[PDB]
């Protein structure tokens, strides 16, 4: 399925320090960071996407059109230029940010009733997993 609407609860969180430490966060910031929850809030009609991702310690949104590329400032993730681009591989949405990141960007799809996402920056990937509520 495609359908990946709903408040989704985070249970399974690996390497997400490794994934901020490639996009050069610094250390209090990563600290603090690795040890929360996090929800993710995903509004999908047609192409059209609303994305947010909080935690105790912040909130990320972004909005986008499926197939459509976007010039992006990742503000308080880590402040830089990027030129996105979210499309669909089968069932796997992906996500590329070109700029000055190499293999940067996130996969999401559905597995059983759960959302499974990798987020990826240089050598780093990120897997996560969240239950819909
Ligand atoms: C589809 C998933 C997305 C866009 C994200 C998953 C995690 C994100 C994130 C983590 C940490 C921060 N800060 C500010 C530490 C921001 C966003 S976005």
């Amino acid at each position: 399925t495609r359908d990946q609407n709903g408040t989704w609860e985070m249970e399974s969180n690996e390497n997400f320090e490794g994934w901020m430490k490639a996009l050069d966060i610094d250390f209090a910031t990563r600290k603090i960071a690795v040890r929360l929850t996090q929800t993710l809030v995903i509004d999908q009609d047609g192409d059209n996407f609303k994305v947010k991702s909080t935690s105790t310690f912040w909130n990320y949104d972004v909005d986008f059109t499926v197939g459509v590329e976007f010039d992006e400032y990742t503000k308080s993730l880590d402040n830089r230029h990027v030129k996105a681009l979210v499309t669909w591989e089968g069932d796997v949405l992906v996500c590329v940010q070109k700029g000055e990141k190499e293999n940067r960007g996130w996969k999401k799809w559905i597995e059983g009733d759960k959302l499974y996402e990798e987020l990826t920056c240089g050598d780093q990937v990120c897997r996560q997993v969240f239950k819909k509520k």
